C-alpha cells in the first residue's frame, strides 16, 4: 500500500498524482502523473489484469504534463512509506505516445519493459527482494533511460508487485503509477511493446508464486522480456 508522491527526471522534481487529495476535487492541479482512483493506496490483482485498469490503475486518466529526459539519464521515484511485507519485482516499462501524451488512448499503449528486479537473495525465505531495496534506499527507485531509445514521447509505467499473498489464485497485487515523458537526445532504438491488457495473467510462473517455501529455483519476473 503505497504510491508515488512525486519523480525526479534529468535533475528535476515533478508533483505526482496526490491520490488522496486530487480525487477529491473538481479541478486537480495538472501533474505528469496520470490520475486514478485508488484512494486506498491499494493495488490491482490477477481479477483486473485483463480489465484496462491494470495499464495505469483504477480508473487512470492521461497526465496532462510531460516531464523531460535526456536519454541515458535516471529517473527517480519516489514512494510513500512500502511496507517490508511487500515483497516483490519492481518493473519499469515504456509505451510510445507517438504524439502528445496527454491525448494518448491508454487502451493503445503497448509497453517495453527497460528495467526489472526481482528476488536479491532468497536463502532465507521470504527472502530479500527488489521492494527490499527500494525500502533501504529512502523508499526510492532509480531507473536509467535507455541511451540508444528513440526521442520522443513516451508513458511511463513503474510498478511494484507485492507477493505477501501470491500462493492464492489473484493474490498477487500490482502497483503501477504512470508518467508523461519526452526522452530527449536519443538514439534509433524501440522495443516492441506488449498491451497492457496482455502483460500478466493469474497463471504466470511470477505472479502464482509462493515467497515463503524454498527459493532454490529463484524467482523468474513476469511480464514480457527486457529490452536490451
Ligand atoms: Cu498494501
Amino acid at each position: 500500500h503505497g504510491f508515488v508522491s512525486g519523480i525526479v527526471a534529468d535533475g528535476k522534481y515533478y508533483g505526482g498524482y496526490l491520490v488522496n487529495q486530487y480525487p477529491y476535487m473538481s479541478n486537480p492541479p495538472d501533474t505528469i502523473a496520470w490520475s486514478t482512483t485508488a484512494t486506498d493506496l491499494g493495488f490491482v490483482d490477477g481479477t483486473g489484469y485483463q480489465s484496462p485498469d491494470i495499464i495505469c490503475h483504477r480508473d487512470a486518466k492521461n497526465g496532462k504534463l510531460t516531464a523531460t529526459v535526456a536519454a541515458g539519464s535516471q529517473i527517480e521515484f519516489q514512494w510513500t512509506t512500502w511496507p517490508e511485507s511487500h515483497h516483490g519485482p519492481v518493473i519499469t516499462y515504456l509505451a510510445p505516445c507517438n504524439g502528445d501524451c496527454a491525448t494518448v488512448d491508454k487502451t493503445t499503449l503497448k509497453f517495453v519493459k527497460i528495467a526489472a528486479q526481482g528476488l536479491i537473495d532468497g536463502s532465507n525465505p521470504p527472502g530479500v527482494w527488489a521492494s527490499d531495496e527500494l525500502i533501504a534506499n529512502n523508499n526510492t527507485w532509480t531507473v536509467t533511460i535507455p541511451a540508444s531509445y528513440a526521442p520522443g514521447n513516451y508513458v511511463l509505467r513503474h510498478e511494484i508487485i507485492a507477493l505477501h499473498s501470491a500462493g492464492n489464485l489473484n493474490g498477487a497485487q500490482n502497483y503501477p503509477q504512470c508518467f508523461n515523458i519526452q526522452i530527449t537526445g536519443g538514439g534509433s532504438a524501440q522495443g516492441s511493446g506488449t498491451a497492457g491488457t496482455s502483460l500478466y495473467k493469474n497463471t504466470d510462473p511470477g505472479i502464482k508464486f509462493d515467497i515463503y517455501s524454498d527459493l532454490s529455483g529463484g524467482y523468474p519476473i513476469p511480464g514480457p522480456a527486457l529490452f536490451n
